[PDB]
């Protein structure tokens, strides 16, 4: 059966199933659930990708280990230095990835990541 | 293939299910995973029930993912993600309350994010991955 | 899961890979209708760039190990509801027999002139 993944600190942000980890759709929050950094794409993109890592990393994997990236962005002014921040966080073999435009939860959020990986 | 040990996809079709919009099936199992594909509150014949009312929608689509889940041999405790599409973030609570509903205990990951959807009345749809061998 | 993921990138083909296999899963990444300039092919015919779309997953599947019948779930991301019906019938051509499950959503891509975009998840043998 699935383990729920909580780090130290209506859904979990991540589950744990036969090998794979899905980490859920996650946003640059404090932990009030408030948006920060509200016009700087670069300082939510390390913060959403930093809290997936410690998902990952509670279950005992790496990022090396993600298979796919979904990415929600809210304008295409902001995709080049999202880009430029996620890059930093997978300097191997790259997952595969969608990126597409969205709406999302909270008025200054400007990107979002949910994360498949497979640890051993 | 199949006799070869490469055991094709099974589609999961449940008892009662109705023609879909376009070429899908409800869900599909592979090695013990279960896809459901994106699930709206639709009638027979496809047309949305409960226009204006988006608990009563996400009731109805929650209800067909879990049959199809349970026809593929899961429960609603074995599904690890859902994706979670809306058109109005004024329906979230609503939406989350009757989703909260489905799964007590431990809560899968998800994603919910505003979009368009293939019908003007449609106010929620989710898709679903669960893992039940 | 020990053995790390393998990157997919079929011989003549932002940082991302056009998809990763890992434990017998292949997952492409979402997929548009992009000449070798990463300029969208076939601006007003959603039916040509659905074809060269699932075209392009086809060869990634493939160089994995697999066909498309290993498709387990497609995710299709389109422009335009009014060619929601051309994009269904190029997508069916690729998928005879047992139709893998998916979800269509409408909302923003990349590039103005694409119409449509496809990831997809696959089981192959292993």
């Amino acid at each position: 059966p699935k383990s729920v993944i909580i780090p130290a600190g209506p859904f979990v942000p991540g589950t744990l199933a036969d090998g794979v980890v899905y980490v859920s759709g996650t946003l640059a929050f404090d932990q009030h659930n408030n948006v920060l950094f509200a016009d700087d794409p670069k300082a939510q993109t390390r913060h959403v990708l930093e809290t997936i890592r410690k998902v990952i990393e509670t279950a005992g994997g790496t990022m090396a280990d993600v298979t796919f990236n979904s990415i929600f962005i809210t304008d295409w002014k902001n995709y080049a230095a999202i880009n430029e921040i996620y890059a930093e966080f997978f300097p191997g073999d790259k997952p595969a990835r969608f990126c597409i435009q969205c709406g999302l939860v909270k008025p200054d959020a400007l990107v979002e990541i949910a994360t498949i990986a497979h640890i051993a």
